[PDB]
DNA sequence: TGTAACGCACTGCCAGCGGCTCGAAATCTCTCTCGT
DNA sequence: ACGAGAGAGATGGGTGCGTTACA
């Protein structure tokens, strides 16, 4: 278990210490393409895990980034790993804290943040509401029939207002 | 053999009693998606078999519907059975009668109905007409040089008229 | 005119490198448990 | 509401004939 302040710290320590192994090449992860999500982004007092979203530019990389992820100077086991979700246990200041990692591509970014910020109940209200208008929403995008609806948006705020919903900051989503 | 009357009785009996097994689930076939075809849709006095065209929504389901087909409370053996055609022998009022089932995916429905309605001598006239115009028509769609000619059509009638042919009632095709 | 189910011969190509079996080795689905 | 990872369960060589059978 953690506190908000500690989690923010850990998030700061990792922005600049991220890289994955690709054809024997250790490629850096720009902090520009790392977004914190989960109970942390919803400025909660007490945490459980830390969740970060990693943005991947090129489709072909997905198989390489999460399974072969590297962190400078930190001890970390691994519980499960896929291309899209990863669960690590790290040691920080001599203690064990769960860390969760996720992955989205450029045009998935707004949908991805909005999905992973949450919280659940808020997602559930939203997705149900658009289900009654024949849409499906997920972390990938908006879909009407099979075909994914292309939306002229770029930011999460932009996306929410496009989905015709009051925009609230993350710590007021229920 | 069967009287047309006995045939209508059977189809009607069957409409609300068709289901298949799919992952240990017994899935009800909607009478909405059960078309009667062959000699019975052509309203012949004397029938030899009973022909049922079943409409399957999701292509993935073809390998489950027909091979795991069940009929609530009616004896039947199975002569042959595959994904697309399946041949039964049922006990009805202490007599053995042959029942055929065929399948069609939603977007084939017009061609299928048209196909299975028959009769053969009619289809030949028709297919041979579209052949000399470099087409092939079959239960699955219309083709030109191995390429599916898409048509915005949704009924057997629309299809026939789109094909440029005088619509005849099923009982008047020869 | 146009297609399906099925049993089969002839291979082709892996588990088996000789067999055309049973059931290996690798790949699928589904089911479960998990996330937000 | 809508997806993921990881086991479990299940498949079991491709062709292409020829024959019977469907409208």
């Amino acid at each position: 278990m953690l506190t908000l302040i500690q989690g923010k710290k850990i998030v700061n320590h990792l922005r600049s210490r991220l890289a994955f192994e690709y054809n024997g090449q250790l490629i850096k992860i720009l902090s520009k393409n790392i977004v914190a999500v989960g109970s942390l982004r919803r400025e909660e007092k007490m945490l459980n895990d830390v969740n970060l979203l990693i943005i991947v530019p090129e489709k072909k990389l997905l198989k390489h980034v999460l399974p072969n992820i590297r962190i400078k100077g930190l001890s970390f086991s691994v519980k499960v790993c896929g291309e899209r979700k990863c669960v690590l246990f790290i040691e920080w200041e001599k203690k064990t804290y769960q860390l969760d990692l996720f992955t989205a591509l450029a045009e998935e970014k707004p949908y991805a943040i909005f999905h992973f910020t949450g919280p659940v109940s808020y997602l559930i209200r939203i997705r149900a509401a658009l289900k009654k208008k024949n849409y499906k929403l997920n972390q990938y995008g908006l879909f009407k029939n099979q075909t994914l609806v292309p939306l002229k948006i770029t930011t999460e705020k932009e996306l929410i207002k496009e989905l015709g919903f009051t925009y609230r900051i993350p710590k007021k989503r229920l």
